[PDB]
């Protein structure tokens, strides 16, 4: 239910749009239970509402050949409601009619030109006179009384709403026509269909923003103070500026707009009366909104800033801020890339307390985008959007707009010998041979270099648990270790027992340990952060105290989540030592991370799991109750857990029927994950230079005798069939020896009791 | 921020006198839980003194953000028959309006507090 | 941690004076006795502590708390299961008599472990109830009641094999060492 | 194919010049199948282009020993073209023929010094009367009507693109001479021969630049909308403000120059004005380009900038920069290092 | 003072010996270059490391800029001194513009080189209180995990230093190649010396097999030594 306000509640009164068969441009098309149903009398004129608030009238009609469900009209009315075909339109029953004293029509010029000859008595004749049409102001409609489509715009009108002609209301032809850039600039504005990948958060928007100004009372009732600030904020390209021109074209609301740089360019004394003018507009008028784009360049934090008038500005708006009260109707909302730069005294009750995080999007969303962007452009039948989804990794919205950009001037450079640069036009058979395929969109892809690469990405991982082979017995101690405390939290409390939140791995390389930690957050569904001790290590020596509360508090804000810890070693042997050093077995980085696993709060679901592979240099501090509790050790594996490791990377590439595993695994004995993925790799390379020598021969071949060329030939090589195995057996090396091995079970025993001496 | 303040004015003769409000406690956040909810209608369900044992770094206006959004919590249950296309709402759906423990779990499932 | 970041393991360039605890020390010596502020300390590395630390008008009265005995480790385990329900049928003595060198910790992941064990049952069972529903979905007629109240026995069993030691015997001889003579420790060495 | 809109695509109508023999500077060698080929009649008046947008306009003959595939010219023409021996010239059939209401020439005082005498009647009278000869506006012809090579040049004229001057066309010989180092120094102007070693670079920016100028229907048609800003930049020394001024000669827009030092070295509140104006008389005018040279003076980091001032002269270029509109056809680029 | 990034000119004929690690490499960097899709018919993900490691003079950095001129790629080259130099006035851009250079500037090799200076400036001779693992070999890593496999950058690393490395170097997704590059044997160093004599005349008077069984522990530094004392 935390999307439920975007269902768009289907009701008797709705009617989804068919083709109609009647060329005249007043028609609808309504069965005649919907007529007996709503009351629509024959002649009557309903009220029809379509999309971004644009709406149109026509006079009703008995086609009993309509459905019951839908409603057929022509591409004038779905052009006056902005709808496409299977979009839905509520119908009302508005009888106000009263006439117009004077109405206003004005040509589109490019169908003037050619010839125009007389206006008037040519074009506005035969259709007004004694019709009693419908038109509402700013309404586009065809008259075909010239050479050909010459349509028509009607600008000034005092009824407001819409009105029946009279024949009598005068109609002039004196004014100046339109230009078809001023029609078609007009068609590309923005409403909830232009907003790929963000379902989750315009549901939270449309709570916070459009329910609290179309119904006060609901709010006044069950007692309940709106919200005044929301802060949206993400990287830079993610589209806040979008969702903030998508509300101005819904919500019907008073809309004004403040940029940050338009208000700080302009000189001392003349800012802040842009601010106090745009205060006093918006509490004048209507329930208002106010969107403050780029808060970060009128509001800085007051070390960084060194003017007298820009702590001005932001004590202004401070003021401002503290003005609304709840008989006022105004919502401020404000967009911003740099949510620790702002002055924080605009963050706290009262000023801007609730917070949207706009975020990077995930294949899913990028889909969205793409299909969005691409709805203009003439694709091949060759082009596929999902691949391109796939392989699209550190992309914002922006970046997929230069894709699509980039793949399009690829596809015309294709055609480079006909299209001249020297001349005055292009052949138009050559402006409709232009197609974009999916060789195109692998240029661009391999051109592009993305924005967000450098971000910690926050989605629910993609391996299962059949990707990992062995490890039976910790699959089943951590379902009962992470899923039972989500799914079932009353059985919890029959019991007096409070769940633990840690588990550390820990054991020699190459063993398995990343892929169990990615296979139970997709087995719980549940978002995954990802830290590496390289990563934590560097940009920290720059920020000495923020990285890992910044962690911790992206981990909580996005829970229920599981946050993996990695690569321990480097932290405990850049500042713990390899034999011991005048540093601690503390280290600092450990010791802020132990601190913010204190201060966590159990009501949230965010669950802790580590690793490492060096467990005699670990920090004594680190294991405590209350802390990373339950100690997995986790071996080298058997040769039953090698041949189902054989199984799982062997997956993607096809053997053949020759090859044993079980012979394979007997083989190997200190051998890792790690290593029976590198001999299956061998394999796989061994395979491909046979492929690509065998290509050789018979291309050189062909080239001996090219008289002919008569061969035909079909693929000499599918698969793997054995013996590249043999070969790859040869080239392995172990990679742990038998002295760590029993270091390593020495460990494994006893690691609890190194908390008091040595 | 007491510690900002330039140290002339905390002398003898201007601002000597120092009074601390602090972070409440258990039997303070119970206290203002009953203040803020004395003009919503709660269910017989409610019991406060769980939700005051289990808010533990809130401050008094986390706990106003508490009660505010366990009523819109409400209110969302409720969404088939509130419509956002319509002007106005049937009277026994504005009656039907009652705030149960499930919403005050929610709620504070979600809040994140500021004096942790 | 204060004494094994700046003080050290073996030793090291660093003293056994740490900084944090020199400020310590200059904020506990000026400290008026109208005042009723009382200051409690603990460590469990007891060697690596500063000698500055222990002085007349300081930290003076040094208390060693031990491993606990039978009788604590029957009182340990009848404080940590007030808040779940158990059965008749355990006996706390012989669970005590079978621990030798576990403190509180270990008692306290003993009773955790067997209340984890009573939730996999008692989720299992449901399982298997809702599946028999599911075949016969016809009648649905059992109308049970709770199949699992309390903690029966034999979950400690299970709970007793899994469990480790937490501290050995050289450590125990240590901490006796450190036990008996600690204020001698502010001259050399 | 990174590099294809460098290449210069051949055509029926290219001449590729070669050296002429007759001294007469108003002819050109074409032979019966080209004439016959873009209906040339014997008598046309052709446009010539040449580069860095030069023109010129010449009486056709039919020189029928002349190849297929090249024309003849004498200096006159390929100094007023800019060409040398081997480049290819288009040729157009433009006969849309206008008589001059006035002309005016203006000849160059270094070959008139030594000897003047009367330069009208000597000078002007026996090759204008009953010649019809063809100028354009900005040409260099020379006279042989005295002691050696005196040449003349027309400025002000009323047929722009150009005319045939009708022996009835006023000719004037009041006005001032020229000097050697006022047509010197404009022989000295850049195109793209006078850059070497970025062949490379030059095809992104005629792909980036030119191309979404000369031609916006196609970038409306397949669905994409043009950059709006190029950043150039590279070490000190490598030629940036130089592929400045040769997309500055070349590209038959609007240019207009913003340096950095020169707004930044203005009193306060007049810098301002000369980014506005700038910008206005931009959008005003044509599709047009404007070049910010050393952008890093003008909008350094504000973590740098100390001033009020130099902060408003930012916010001022951030506003600016986003007025410009699809509508608009204008390109800005920067240059940096 | 600025990082050259060009094609190469040492052909495979300026080296002498190696034959075995020229089929390799041109197996490990030509052919996901050339041939993509036969990548595709298979599950393979091909590598983007090597590492030589081995004594001194052996001739680790011709060869791979003989790769490079091979696959007519860029080559940049960097050193751990001019690593070690212009990082302590500038403590964390230096390593992101070196890699954000050779993704501009793709396809290329990006030659690290010369390790052991940065493995004994932070991870010391016989091993003090810095880690094995180096601040600015942690960064390098950093930056080597966050790569894009659409991209065709090819990393090379090279140490005569093997026992002070970082492990945490060596993982699969890093540089996993290890090709140990050994002494030359006395075909190997006829070949060198036939490879060093190509600018100078010489007569045939000159014996090379002779004077290749002379050297027994010589490195192509040593012979190439040999050879200018000769022109001298
Ligand atoms: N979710 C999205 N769906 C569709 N188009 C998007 C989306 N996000 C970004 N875009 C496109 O990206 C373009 C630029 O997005 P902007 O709204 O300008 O980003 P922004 O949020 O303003 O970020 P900054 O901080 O202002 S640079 C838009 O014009 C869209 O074309
Ligand atoms: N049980 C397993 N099933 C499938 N692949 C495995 C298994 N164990 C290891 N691997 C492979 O081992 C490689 C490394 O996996 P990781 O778990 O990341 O190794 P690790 O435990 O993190 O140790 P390092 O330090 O990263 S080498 C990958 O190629 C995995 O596919
Ligand atoms: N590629 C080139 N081809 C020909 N001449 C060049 C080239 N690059 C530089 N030059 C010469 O170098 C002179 C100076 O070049 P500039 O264009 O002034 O360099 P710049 O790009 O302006 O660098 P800065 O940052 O402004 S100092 C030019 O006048 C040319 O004479
Ligand atoms: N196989 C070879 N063929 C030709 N010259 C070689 C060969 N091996 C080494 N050399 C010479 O050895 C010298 C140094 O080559 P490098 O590969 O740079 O040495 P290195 O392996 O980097 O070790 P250092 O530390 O630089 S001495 C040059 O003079 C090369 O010409
Ligand atoms: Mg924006
Ligand atoms: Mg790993
Ligand atoms: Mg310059
Ligand atoms: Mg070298």
């Amino acid at each position: 239910l935390s999307t439920a306000i975007l269902k768009q509640k289907n009701r008797p009164n709705r009617l989804i749009v068919d083709e109609a068969i009647n060329e005249d441009n007043s028609v609808v098309s309504l069965s005649q239970p919907k007529m007996d149903e709503l009351q629509l009398f024959r002649g009557d004129t309903v009220l029809l509402k379509g999309k971004k608030r644009r709406e149109a009238v026509c006079i009703v009609l008995s086609d009993d050949t309509c459905s019951d469900e839908k409603i057929r009209m022509n591409r004038v009315v779905r052009n006056n409601l902005r709808v496409r075909l299977g979009d839905v339109i509520s119908i009302q029953p508005c009888p106000d009619v009263k006439y117009g004293k004077r109405i206003h029509v004005l040509p589109i010029d490019d169908t003037v030109e050619g010839i125009t000859g007389n206006l008037f008595e040519v074009y506005l004749k035969p259709y007004f006179l004694e019709a009693y049409r419908p038109i509402r102001k700013g309404d586009i409609f065809l008259v075909r009384g010239g050479m050909r489509a010459v349509e028509f715009k009607v600008v000034e009108t005092d009824p407001s709403p819409y009105c029946i002609v009279a024949p009598d209301t005068v109609i002039h032809c004196e004014g100046e026509p339109i230009k078809r850039e001023d029609e078609e600039e007009s068609l590309n504005e923005v409403g909830y269909d232009d907003i790929g990948g963000c379902r989750k958060q315009l549901a939270q928007i449309k709570e916070m923003v459009e329910l609290p100004l179309r119904h006060p009372a609901l709010f006044k009732a069950i007692g309940v103070k709106p919200p005044r600030g929301i802060l949206l904020y993400g990287p830079p390209g993610t589209g806040k500026t979008l969702i903030a021109r998508a509300v101005a074209n819904e919500t019907g609301a008073f809309f004004f707009l403040i940029n940050g740089p338009e208000i700080m360019s302009k000189l001392a004394g003349e800012s802040e009366s842009n601010l106090r003018k745009a205060f006093e507009e918006a509490e004048k008028n209507a329930p208002a909104i106010i969107f403050i784009d780029e808060l970060d360049a009128i509001a800085p934090k007051r070390e960084k800033t060194h003017g007298e008038v820009e702590r001005r500005i932001v004590s202004q708006l401070l003021t401002l801020m503290d003005g609304l009260k709840q008989r006022a109707h105004v919502i401020v909302m404000a967009a911003t890339n740099r949510p620790n730069s702002i002055d924080p005294a605009l963050r706290r009750f009262g000023r801007f307390d609730r917070e949207v995080d706009i975020g990077i999007p995930d294949a899913t969303g990028r889909l969205e985008i793409l299909q969005i962007h691409t709805k203009n452009m003439k694709l091949a039948d060759d082009v596929d959007l999902e691949q391109v989804a796939n392989e699209t990794h550190g992309h914002v919205g922006a970046d997929l707009a230069a894709l699509c950009s980039e793949a399009a001037l690829q596809a015309i450079r294709k055609k480079m010998d006909l299209i001249d640069l020297e001349d005055e036009t292009i052949d138009a058979e050559v402006m409709n041979s232009l197609a974009v395929t999916m060789d195109d969109f692998r240029w661009a892809l391999s051109q592009s270099n993305p924005s967000a690469l450098r971000e910690t990405v926050v989605e629910v991982p993609q391996v299962t648990w059949e990707d990992i082979g062995g490890l039976e017995d910790v699959k089943r101690e951590l379902q009962e270790l992470v899923q039972y405390p989500v799914e079932h939290p009353d059985k919890f409390l029959k019991f007096g027992m409070t769940p633990s939140k840690g588990v550390l791995f820990y054991g020699p390389p190459g063993c398995g340990k990343t892929l169990l930690a990615k296979a139970i957050a997709n087995e719980c569904q549940a978002n995954f952060i990802s830290i590496k001790g390289p990563e934590l290590l560097t940009m920290w020596f720059g920020e000495s105290e923020a990285n890992v509360r910044e962690i911790f508090d992206k981990a909580r804000q996005a829970a229920p989540c599981v946050l993996f810890f990695d690569e321990l070693d480097s932290i405990a042997k850049a500042r713990g030592g390899n034999i011991g050093d005048g540093g601690g077995a503390a280290d600092r980085v450990i010791n802020q991370i132990l601190t913010e696993m204190d201060g966590m709060s159990t009501k949230k679901n965010v669950f802790i799991i580590g690793a490492t592979n060096r467990p005699d240099i670990i920090d004594p501090a680190i294991l405590r109750p209350g802390r990373l509790d339950q100690l997995i050790y986790i071996p080298l594996p058997d040769e039953k857990s090698r041949v189902a490791i054989l199984k799982a990377n062997l997956r993607k590439s096809p053997v053949a029927k020759d090859v044993d595993l079980e012979f394979l695994a007997k083989m190997t004995n200190g051998f890792s994950g790690a290593d029976l993925t590198e001999i299956c790799q061998r394999a796989c390379k061994l395979a491909i230079r046979e492929s690509i020598e065998s290509e050789i021969r018979r291309e050189r071949e062909r080239q001996t005798n090219p008289s002919a060329m008569e061969v035909e030939e079909d693929d000499p090589v599918p698969e793997i069939r054995r013996d590249h195995f043999e070969e790859a057996m040869r080239f392995a090396r172990r990679s742990v020896s038998d002295n760590d091995i029993r270091k390593y079970e020495m460990f494994a025993q006893t690691l609890q009791q190194s908390r008091g001496f040595g």
